């Protein structure tokens, strides 16, 4: 079984099948013609190899997917326009009315959003529970349980769940494991060999790598991945991924193993320094011995990640100061770029709130999430410096 | 006002606010930043001009919506990854269970499906309605109806609606009206000045004109657009448009009435042909004096369009072997491509199953329907002359 | 009636030829080979394709699918053996005069040029040692004249950037047959729609595709077409060694998609361009007015002659000289004031108070322009907007 | 002045510049406009900063030959349709008939071909030295010496040049110095920085780092590669890069530090191990202890490179029989892929010649070149140790 490495620059193709074309040529086209119309009628039958409309299926998209879903240890894979393409054309196939979902603590704002202004005004019934609390969640199942889906880790707290100890409950219950697997990768984070079902990825993130793309993955069972393409994709989403940006997208997983190594060790040194200092309150990273899920972040997560969240003393203004003072950093949301961007929820994404509403969330008044990209670290380091400086 | 081709190349764009760039850069970027938090704070707000996220909003995008917005007559835009992405973006915002929604007697299949085993396992009412004839829609209507939804012409009969008098009565009762005005492009027909509320495209077709991308638009008012772009499309379908297919389709639309002027010609030509052949049994082309709503024709589509759909004597036999007899027109689904193209639902998309089912859903055992590309007249003549000749 | 030896129309092979689908996947659109290099399945099967036999892929700075596909398809319808693709137009002709000239040849060149070509000529390839000479070509008893036993490659365009001036090409044919030399035509403003001086008797044709081929003005790019073995001659040197003009799969794919629409593009140009000539030459504030399609145009009948239509260029000198002009342009609302041509968009320059602004009055003659001068691409934009702007922008003149 | 991989993917960009746009847009656009004709009277003069047309100055262009040059430590950029773009460029700028051009002893094939085939031919005299050896190279200046050209590392043998004691010759004579630092690239080697007056690359390689476009950059003095761009790239050669390719380009020149560390320490383990093997009669890879230009080697490049050459004893024989057997390196030309790749010159680019023309032209029987990629070297050995053990 060739390496990571290997297999994110070599899986699914060979050069020889298509002209000797060391890369993949781009099949930007959306549609493919037939021999035959009874040729043509075997593929809306869904009976056969090749090809017939780019919205189902698309060659640059299916090596992709079958890439994808080596990383990750699947059966098959899935390319979406988006992450929220991702996670919406997944959960509109496996819920309908009177089926329940299971939903980590916290979740990315867009899909708190679709899951309760979206899907959850349709009549599926939305519970929220503690993911690393196995007794708690093992008392919330019911039969209507369908889905359980969470973040690990989790948007912003890096809130961790024991994913191996979720599988086995809903594996008891017949309830279907999704998880969002954005922050890690498969080289950090393989959900699927810990016994999840699906895994979903906004590949917006790290693992395009360089901010120029929009989309998304799945990766699952093949029966899973048939259903979600055919249904949620087909059907009910249309987040159809552009061969371009398909193409794009495996341009940076080519480098997913060497920008994670930069990416951790740079977001290791940031947290190591910003720990030290007496303008920080408390600082979520995993890699940090203080980190209240060390050990259950060790036994999931081969190294800690390049997202640092933290606090500072002074709250709402000492953000603002901070952010604003930032002369590397970017004052944007996003993440997993080589550029290094930062963002303060308090005074940015949820910024109309006011503080008595952000209690309510998980989401506090001082918190700052750090995006750690590429550059040099001194260089990093001397910008955090300053702006903590310009935050007194 | 500038006349259609004049916008369709310089509507919502002047170079001198780009470096004087006559065709405007392409903002391949999934995330923006801000120079501070309280300029971002307002972006989140909706508050303030600027962008922050490209599955939102985003330049490149903004541009072609508003081009787009334009050519329809309407006051917004939005850009979305496929057809699909605009139809189901659309709804799912705009209805919630216990709606009612009105639909044509026939469409096209992924939007059969969408309704039947999508959106209508969520509790939303469907009906099936003759938009020709406005005694029985009128006579269908309730205050739960939320949404009339159409196309005209109709896959895959070529039938036609009366858009205004659907808009009369829509008026009247107080519902949401809708238009899939792909067939026709904003070019031939405009369904927002004869009193529809949006109009929906499946770009990946005669606005791309060049089969290459996968693309979606929706075209109304302003409010409700915002409502798709914040909820259809960020919360619950995900279908982004990539910058790079906003920008190609974008290259399309400014030959849109160069190319409408050419597949309308050669179709005429072609149809007026098939309709003297003693291998053709019927013919549905809104340009011959023959067809059953040729009035409403000519007072609703300024030219009869690029389609054509017509039968053999000798039923699915017949089509299978003219299928398979062509040359220079290809074997395909999807429409509106340089390419000529043609398809024969009966043994294509709808196949496995005895006449029995093909009939209640009404497409005919001998329907073949063609898409005249813009080759040379006389060469698609004789390409469809001898598949005629090859059918029996 | 006719068989399988018709020649398919322009428009069906301009959208068509040298690919079927079921070669690439189905795929109705070929697939972009943006691969900078290919490989080999033994060892051997690399060796042949450098030496003799093989028919196949190594480098794209030589020979790429896509390319070869755009290649093949501008040679249908220029109705030539072969094609190459290059990173721009003057990637095109430098590309084709290094491989065809060597010190002690000569070249003939036409009366005028476009400016980096004759900066090419002059300045570039000129100084090292190929000699220059110009000629009007219209006077086909004036070439004869100026043919020596070095002239090498008699060079031109028909029409000629910026003053349209032409040449018979068929005439120029049979002097290059009796001599000797290679005729190389600049076929960039007719198009092979409009124009095909391969089946008028030219060696070579050159095309800047930047301009009406891609029609869009997003890419930059050139074609030659012509012989095989001129071609593979050019391909081999010029390119492989000497420019390294080298076009991108992906433009070479735009550049493909607008000649889609190439035929269709083209006659609205030309019915614009006629529209707005006959219109320009009837107003007072024109002085005169060039342009193929109107018949005090000087060369009226070599341009029907060679050209099917009188394509989407004019030119005009104005009343009221610079100052007149400088407000002309600056008055224009919905032309663009720019230096191209066979853009959707219609563009405008006034070479006065722009590309020869720090030049002086006298001195434009000796170098070779008018006062008032005023060159249009005519673009895509509906024929009356074209009209009430220009009409305004006179007003302003005034 | 901040880290290199700090200016790789930041220098010469705000996001404020652009609306923020964290990522540069595209800039694929023939021509720019102007806002009067005033604005446009100095466009073709020089003192109105603005641009044109995009064969001269194109803003995307720009930003990478802003880049490139601050990497490389020199004052100006251009960016060219391919490497041989960049070299013919360079050379037809600076040289003319009776102009004597000194070579390293061996250079790449088409650059070989460009100067004895192509600008030879037009008076230009040749001369090739030995560029280690000072002796030599002041011997071999003459007056008419304008030019002074190599490679170092060079094809094939990884030659070093004494690019410090070549321009103190220079110098003397007033002569230009053009190094070709494709294979180090700016982060291993900046010639600059030891007295050359200009850089080339095949950006083809390394900077792109994955194999899908061809580009070529000129770094240097700003008077020098002013007239590179208004002669050699504009007049003469007309290698006009794609905006396309150059955002490409820029990308990967975002990983370039990440992507060039690996490379070198998979180059290093492979070449320890090539170095102990009975198939093996001599190999050549700098940072092996007993390379003869080793001290060199290690003045002038941070790190050893990803390319390998050596020599099978079996000979012509044995190198095919390895090059076949290789199921993981591909067969073929390039180098600095992420893909690794071999060549075998003798039954590949040179197989036309006999067994004593090779020797003459300064290459082997057995000579096999390595492109070491970005594959887990677990892999890489695994494939490389079957194809020795199937050489014999
Ligand atoms: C309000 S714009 C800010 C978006 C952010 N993230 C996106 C994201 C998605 C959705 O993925 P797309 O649909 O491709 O955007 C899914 N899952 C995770 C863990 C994510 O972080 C952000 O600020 O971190
Ligand atoms: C079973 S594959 C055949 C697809 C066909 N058409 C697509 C289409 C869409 C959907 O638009 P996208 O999502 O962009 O494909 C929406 N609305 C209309 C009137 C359409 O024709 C077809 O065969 O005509
Ligand atoms: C100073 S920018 C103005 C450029 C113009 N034309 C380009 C051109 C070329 C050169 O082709 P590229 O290298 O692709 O640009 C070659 N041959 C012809 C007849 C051309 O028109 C122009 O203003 O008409
Ligand atoms: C006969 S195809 C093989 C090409 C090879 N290399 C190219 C190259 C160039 C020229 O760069 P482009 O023009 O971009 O190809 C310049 N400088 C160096 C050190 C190079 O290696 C090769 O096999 O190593």
């Amino acid at each position: 079984l060739p390496g990571f490495a290997t297999r994110a620059i070599h899986h699914g193709y060979d050069p020889q099948d298509h002209g000797g074309a060391l890369v993949p040529p781009v099949y930007q086209t959306a549609t493919f013609t037939f021999p035959t119309v009874e040729y043509g009628a075997a593929c809306f039958a869904g009976e056969q190899a090749g090809h017939f409309y780019s919205r189902i299926s698309n060659p640059t998209l299916n090596l992709l997917e079958a890439r994808m879903a080596s990383l990750e240890g699947g059966e098959a894979g899935l390319a979406l326009a988006s992450g929220m393409g991702a996670i919406t054309s997944t959960l509109w196939t496996l819920l309908r009315p009177g089926d329940e979902v299971l939903l980590g603590n916290t979740l990315y704002g867009c899909t708190f959003a679709f899951l309760h202004h979206g899907i959850g005004e349709f009549g599926v019934k939305l519970r929220h529970v503690d993911m690393a609390d196995l007794q708690a969640l093992e008392a919330a199942m019911t039969p209507a349980t369908r889905v359980i889906y969470f973040e690990s880790p989790a948007n912003p707290n890096m809130h961790m769940a024991d994913i191996a100890g979720v599988a086995k409950i809903a594996r008891k219950h017949g309830a279907t494991v999704v998880v969002d697997n954005t922050y890690c990768t498969p080289y950090l984070q393989r959900p699927l060999e810990l016994g999840a079902d699906l895994v979903v990825h906004s590949a917006t993130k790290y693992l395009s790598g360089h901010g120029d793309i929009t989309a998304g993955i799945v990766v699952g069972s093949q029966a899973l991945v048939d259903r979600i393409r055919l249904q949620g994709l087909k059907d009910m989403t249309g987040a159809v991924l552009s061969p371009h940006d398909a193409a794009l997208l495996m341009r940076g997983i080519k480098t997913l193993n060497l920008r994670m190594d930069r990416h951790c060790a740079n977001a290791q040194v940031l947290a190591e320094f910003l720990a030290r200092q007496p303008q920080v309150e408390l600082i979520h990273y995993p890699g940090l011995a203080s980190f209240p899920q060390y050990t259950l972040a060790r036994q999931q997560m081969s190294q800690p990640g390049g997202m640092i969240a933290f606090e500072l003393k002074g709250g709402i203004g000492a953000g603002r100061r901070f952010m604003n003072a930032l002369q590397l950093f970017s004052r944007a949301v996003s993440l997993g770029d080589a550029e290094s961007l930062a963002q303060h929820p308090a005074s940015m994404t949820h910024s109309s709130y006011t503080p008595e509403e952000r209690a309510h969330y998980g989401i506090s008044e001082g918190l700052v999430r750090l995006s750690v990209g590429l550059e040099d670290i001194d260089d990093l380091l001397a910008d955090v410096q300053q702006a903590l400086k310009a935050s007194a």
